[PDB]
C-alpha cells in the first residue's frame, strides 16, 4: 500500500509550488506521490502527516537525499543542513546547537538589542523617505549572525560589507533555477552550465572567509573562555568531530540566518501595512508597557500572536528541506519504502481549514486564548528542526518591538504592496520588492 500516485510529470513548472501541492490534496489527500522532475517523491500537506513522520517515527524520516548540489557545496567539509542522519551528524548538530544556546548565552540578547538599536537610528536619518526595507532587514540580520558567530573583528576590520555581499551571492546563486534544475534532472550535469561556475566562485569566496576567520580565532582563543560561537565550537572539537565540522556549521549559521529571518520581518511589515487597525492595537499595547526585554515577552500577548500569524501564513522556508527515508517505514497507513524522498509542505499545511478556520486570513486574534487553535510549525519539527530558531524568535521580537514603538509604518505611495509571493521562488519565500515609510512616533 504506497501513497496514491498523482498523474503528470514536470509539476515543477507550476508557479507557487507549495500552494499547487496543496491543490492536489483535493483528489489525493494529505499524503501522495508525485513526479517532480524525473524522480518519484511523496509530499505531506498536513500537520498530522508531518508530525507523524517527523516527531512520532522520529528517526525513520530524519535523513537528507544527495543530489548534485549537496555534494557540490560540501566537496571539502561535511555540511550539517544537507548532511544525512548519522551518529556523527547528531554530534555535529549537538555542538553547534550548544554553541547557539550556551556559547552566546550571555551575549545573544545584548548583541541583538544593540544592533537593532543602530538600525532604528539609521532609519531615523531619512524621516519621510520611502525605504527599501528588505535590504535594511537583510543587513541587520546578517550583521547579527556575523557578530554572534565571529565576534568583534567584524566591526574593526570592517568586514560587514564584504561578508553580506558573499553570504548573499552564495544563497542567491544556489536557489536559482539554473542550479536547482540539476538536482531534479541529473542528466543536465553533462550539458555546460554558467550558474554552477557562478556557484563555485561563491563557494570559494565563502570558504576563504570562514577559514581566515577560523585561523584568527584559533590563534587568539583562551582555553576556558568563549567570545562567540566559533570560539565555543573550536573548543568542543578534536569519525571524530573535526575543525571541518566547525567550518561548515559557521557556513550554515551565516547563510541559514540572514534571508530567512529578514524576509519574515519584511512580510510582517507588509501585513501591518494592510492591517493598520492591528498596528495601532500593537502600538497601544507597547505604550501600556524604555525598551521591552525578551524576558518580558508575556507582557505583549498580541505582539506574539501577530508574529505567530506571520509565521503561519507566510513561512519563509515553505517546503522545509527534502527529507529521506532512513529505514522502511509508514505514514498515515501507507508503506513508505527506504530512501524515498519526503517533501514537508509547511505553507500548505498552515492553510488547512481543519486546523485553522478562515485559514487564508491574517487574523492574529486567532492565536489568543479562548479556543486557541493548534500551533503552526514554520520552523519544522523533529530531528531536523531549524537550528537557529531561538535566535530567530528573539530577532523577530526585538526588531518588530522597537520598530513599532519608535515608528509608524505608512505605505510607499498610493497603493499597498503586493501580498502575493514571488512565483517561481521556492526555497525562500520572497515578496515582490517594496518600499515603506517610517514616521516617528508609535
Ligand atoms: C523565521 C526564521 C526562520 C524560519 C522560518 C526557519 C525555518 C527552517 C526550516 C523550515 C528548516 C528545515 C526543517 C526541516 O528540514 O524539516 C530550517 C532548517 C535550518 N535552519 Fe532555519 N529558519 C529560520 C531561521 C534560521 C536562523 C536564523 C538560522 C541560523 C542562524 C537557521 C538555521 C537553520 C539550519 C542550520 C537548518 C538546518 C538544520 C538541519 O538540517 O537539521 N534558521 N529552518
Ligand atoms: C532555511 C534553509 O533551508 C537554509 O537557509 C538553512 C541552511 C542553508 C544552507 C547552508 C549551507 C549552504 C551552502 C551553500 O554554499 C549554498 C546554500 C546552502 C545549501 C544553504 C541554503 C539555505 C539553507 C538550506
Amino acid at each position: 500500500k504506497l501513497p496514491p500516485l498523482a498523474p503528470g510529470f514536470l509539476h515543477l513548472l507550476q508557479p507557487d509550488l507549495p500552494i499547487y501541492l496543496l491543490g492536489l490534496t483535493q483528489k489525493f489527500g494529505p499524503i501522495y506521490r508525485l513526479h517532480l522532475g524525473l524522480q518519484d517523491v511523496v509530499v505531506l500537506n498536513s500537520k498530522r502527516t508531518i508530525e507523524e513522520a517527523m516527531v512520532k517515527k522520529w528517526a525513520d524520516f530524519a535523513g537528507r537525499p544527495e543530489p548534485l548540489t549537496y555534494k557540490l557545496v560540501s566537496r571539502n567539509y561535511p555540511d550539517l543542513s544537507l548532511g544525512d542522519y548519522s551518529l556523527l551528524w547528531k554530534a555535529h548538530k549537538k555542538l553547534t546547537r550548544s554553541a547557539l544556546l550556551l556559547g552566546i548565552r550571555d551575549s545573544m540578547e545584548p548583541v541583538v538589542e544593540q544592533l537593532t538599536q543602530e538600525f532604528c537610528e539609521r532609519m531615523r536619518a531619512q524621516p519621510g523617505t520611502p525605504v527599501a526595507i528588505e535590504e535594511e532587514f537583510s543587513l541587520l540580520t546578517c550583521s547579527i549572525i556575523c557578530y554572534l558567530t565571529f565576534g568583534d573583528k567584524i566591526k574593526d576590520d570592517n568586514l560587514m560589507p564584504a561578508y553580506y555581499k558573499c553570504i548573499q551571492e552564495v544563497l542567491k546563486t544556489w536557489s536559482h533555477w539554473s542550479i536547482q534544475i540539476v538536482d531534479v534532472i541529473p542528466f543536465l550535469r553533462f550539458f555546460p552550465n554558467p550558474g554552477l561556475r557562478r556557484l563555485k566562485q561563491a563557494i570559494e569566496k565563502r570558504d576563504h572567509i570562514v577559514e581566515m576567520q577560523l585561523r584568527q580565532h584559533k590563534e587568539s582563543l583562551v582555553a576556558g573562555q568563549w567570545r562567540d560561537m566559533m570560539d565555543y565550537m573550536l573548543q568542543g572539537v578534536a569519525g571524530q568531530l573535526l575543525e571541518g565540522h566547525v567550518h561548515m556549521a559557521a557556513v550554515d549559521l551565516l547563510i541559514g540566518g540572514t534571508e530567512t529571518t529578514a524576509n519574515t520581518l519584511s512580510w510582517a511589515v507588509v501585513f501591518l501595512l494592510h492591517h493598520p487597525e492591528i498596528q495601532q492595537r500593537l502600538q497601544e499595547e507597547l505604550d501600556h508597557e524604555s525598551r521591552v526585554p525578551y524576558k518580558d515577552r508575556a507582557r505583549l500577548p498580541l505582539l506574539n500572536a501577530t508574529i505567530a500569524e506571520v509565521l503561519r501564513l507566510r513561512p519563509v522556508v515553505p517546503l522545509a528541506l527534502p527529507h529521506r527515508t532512513t529505514r522502511p517505514s509508514s505514514i498515515s497507513g501507507y508503506d513508505i519504502p527506504e530512501g524515498t524522498v519526503i517533501i514537508p509542505n509547511l505553507q500548505g499545511a498552515h492553510l488547512d481549514e481543519t486546523v485553522w478556520e478562515r485559514p487564508h486570513e491574517f487574523w492574529p486574534d486567532r492565536f489568543l486564548e479562548p479556543g486557541k487553535n493548534s500551533r503552526a510549525l514554520a520552523f519544522g519539527c523533529g530531528a531536523r528542526v531549524c537550528l537557529g530558531e531561538p535566535l530567530a524568535r528573539l530577532e523577530l521580537f526585538v526588531v518588530l518591538t522597537r520598530l513599532l514603538q519608535a515608528f509608524t509604518l505608512l505605505p510607499s505611495g498610493d497603493a499597498l504592496p503586493s501580498l502575493q509571493p514571488l512565483p517561481h521562488c521556492s526555497v525562500i519565500l520572497k515578496m515582490q520588492p517594496f518600499q515603506v515609510r517610517l514616521q516617528p512616533r508609535g
